[PDB]
């Protein structure tokens, strides 16, 4: 069924509350034990959001290898995402480990530092070129290189070195600066112009590693962009582009990380990002 179809029907019949919980009710659910263990309580930023163990990204040190973070790779779309909660005063060491062990190119941030009063990440990044961050617990040092600030989101170049030897490659920062807690972005167009300038920069494409993508819980907005980006894909790649069934996407992605489309208007601006993004991909 013609997606833009099934949207008017929900819409004009209000049902987008009923259509929520039924995927919620069909969800994978799989055993995070890891991210339950007494040593590693300091590394969750909320008791009720886990990887599972099948899917959760394991840091390179016999020490400790845990991070709240998730692999979910598509199979159909040929296409691989890494989503992970914004990182804690503690962690942030382990989140710039993991995106060098795992060769990414680009880190998608979501949110900003302070939300609703309230902090919903660490400052990660340094934000003066003349003041760089050492990361003494894993051994890595981030200067900023550039920074272009647009209306609606920031990308910057940073340079990550190995400190054990002296591989220096550029992490490209893509920060969405407008999108509110459980909400939804503006209109889906500054969400998919940003969609696409991520990928026109290479960050999603096989040559590299898995993007990395947070928001404060890393299932929410996170979930979103995912979402957007391999519909989109499904679309492009099938005879039959009307076959994309984007309630079967997302359940499929939550094989991978739990609870990602945190409420019911996150999963209609999913669709309407899609609807609008298609008149795109078929040719205009
Ligand atoms: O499709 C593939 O060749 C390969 C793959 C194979 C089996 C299952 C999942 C899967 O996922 C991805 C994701 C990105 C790139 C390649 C793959």
């Amino acid at each position: 069924m013609e997606m833009e179809k099934e949207f008017e029907q929900i819409d004009k019949s209000g049902s987008w509350a009923a259509i929520y919980q039924d995927i919620r009710h069909e969800a994978s659910d799989f055993p995070s034990r890891v991210a339950k263990l007494p040593k590693n309580k300091n590394r969750n930023r909320y008791r009720d959001v886990s990887p599972f163990d099948h899917s959760r990204i394991k840091l390179h040190q016999e020490d400790n290898d845990y991070i709240n973070a998730s692999l979910i790779k598509m199979e159909e779309a040929q296409r691989s995402y890494i989503l992970t909660q914004g990182p804690l005063p503690n962690t942030v060491g382990h989140f710039w480990e993991m995106v060098w062990e795992q060769k990414s190119r680009g880190v998608v941030m979501l949110n900003r530092v302070m939300e609703k009063g309230s902090l919903k990440c660490a400052q990660y990044w340094p934000q003066k070129e003349e003041k760089e961050m050492i990361f003494e617990d894993t051994n890595l040092k981030l200067t900023l290189i550039s920074e272009d600030i647009k209306s609606y989101y920031t990308v910057r170049q940073l340079e990550l070195e190995n400190l054990t030897t002296q591989e220096t490659r550029e992490i490209l920062h893509f920060h969405y600066t407008t999108w509110p807690d459980f909400g939804v972005p503006e209109s889906p167009a500054s969400f998919l112009n940003f969609l696409f300038k991520v990928r026109e920069s290479g960050s999603l494409s096989p040559e590299h590693g898995p993007v990395v993508v947070h928001c404060s819980a890393g299932i929410g907005r996170s979930g979103t962009f995912c979402l957007a980006d391999t519909c989109l894909l499904l679309m492009d790649k099938r005879k039959d582009p009307s076959s994309v069934d984007i309630k079967k996407v997302l359940l499929e992605m939550r094989k991978f990380r739990m609870g990602l489309i945190q409420t019911a208007d996150q999963l209609r601006f999913s669709y309407l990002a899609v609807i609008e993004g298609a008149k795109f991909i078929m040719g205009d």
